[PDB]
């Protein structure tokens, strides 16, 4: 394996300076990545994969060959969030965070809306199959349960499926932050599920801080999405571009916020809304600590701006 290097995007979102506070390894926190699966034994990922599950064809399976990444996309996305900080490869935004790989897309990167909807449900239910095991009414942020705290969806299209949406609503109401790619058609508004109000739409910038021409407009925030090196099967590394690469940077920032907030207060922050500019919710923190590029304020290219982990965590703990 190659010596570790830090992809430009990880520095752009100001992650490394947070690690002293937390690298995401606060045990209650998991990030669920709904994608093409994961190279579960990749040396730069394996210790962070807590669950490798597939919902393809309406069958929930943890058979390794069913959950493994047969495309590369999911492994790349996961590495942006959580590649280990060690002597090899790359390093994620939250390099200590536990990951649930929820395979909702096939070897070609395609998926049915029912399989994605089931994947959302599985992020809530978690490995043990039960939403609220101790019956205390808390799901996300409860160390007695195994629900994820972030759902990261580097997938999207023009179709709005109410069954899939109802699952997103369920997750949001359980306290789970949902993050998704704005899309790559240079369209005037985001793809679904990014376009749902319960979901953070993420646009992509390049290494010059310019928004990528393919980035679907009107995102909520933006993040590195061009020339993104990350993990790839088999035990390898690859460079990709897309709002699917921007998305995990934001999910990683969210994981850091929630890990740090819990580490200090023993609870997590509420998800929040698109309009929130307070420091009382995750979304509010993301919006007010983002590097505000473009026209001042929220704008159709950058959204509220480029996410910044160090500032977000400081805001959460202040
Ligand atoms: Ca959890
Ligand atoms: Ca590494
Ligand atoms: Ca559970
Ligand atoms: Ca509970
Ligand atoms: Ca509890
Ligand atoms: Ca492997
Ligand atoms: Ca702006």
């Amino acid at each position: 394996q190659p010596a570790q290097t830090i992809p430009w995007g990880i520095e752009r979102v100001k992650a490394p300076s947070v690690w002293s506070i937390t690298d995401g390894s606060v045990s209650v926190i998991q990030v669920a990545v709904l994608d093409t699966g994961v190279d579960y034994d990749h040396p730069d990922l394996a210790a962070n994969i807590a669950w490798c599950v597939s919902t393809l064809r309406g069958k929930v399976s943890t058979k390794l060959r069913d959950c493994a990444d047969q495309n590369g996309h999911g492994t790349h996305v996961i590495g942006t969030i959580a590649a280990l900080n060690n002597d090899i490869g790359v390093v994620g935004v939250a390099p200590g965070v536990q990951i649930y790989s929820v395979r909702v897309l096939d070897a070609r990167g395609s998926g049915s809306y029912s399989d994605i909807a089931i994947g959302i449900e599985q992020a809530i239910l978690g490995p043990d199959g039960v939403a609220d095991k101790d019956g205390d009414g808390i799901i996300a942020g409860d160390p007695d349960d195994d629900a994820a705290e972030v759902i990261s969806m580097s997938l999207g299209g023009p179709a709005d499926d109410s069954y899939l949406y109802d699952m997103i609503i369920q997750a949001y109401n359980a306290g789970i932050v949902i993050v998704a790619a704005s899309g790559n058609e240079g369209a005037p508004s985001p793809s679904y599920p990014a376009a749902y109000p319960e979901v953070i739409a993420v646009g992509a910038i390049d290494s010059n801080d310019n928004i990528a021409s393919f980035s679907n407009r009107q995102p909520e925030v933006s993040a590195p999405g061009v020339d993104i090196l990350s993990t790839y099967p088999d035990d390898s590394y690859e460079t990709l571009m897309g709002t699917s690469m921007a998305t995990p940077h934001v999910s990683g920032v969210v994981a850091l916020i929630q890990a740090a907030y819990y580490q200090k207060y023993g609870k997590i922050l509420p998800v929040g809304t698109f309009d929130d500019i307070s420091k009382n919710t995750v979304r509010g923190i993301l919006h007010i600590t983002a590097d505000d590029l473009g026209p001042t304020g929220w704008d159709a290219d950058y959204g509220y701006g480029v996410v910044r982990a160090a500032l977000a965590v400081q805001a959460a703990l202040g």
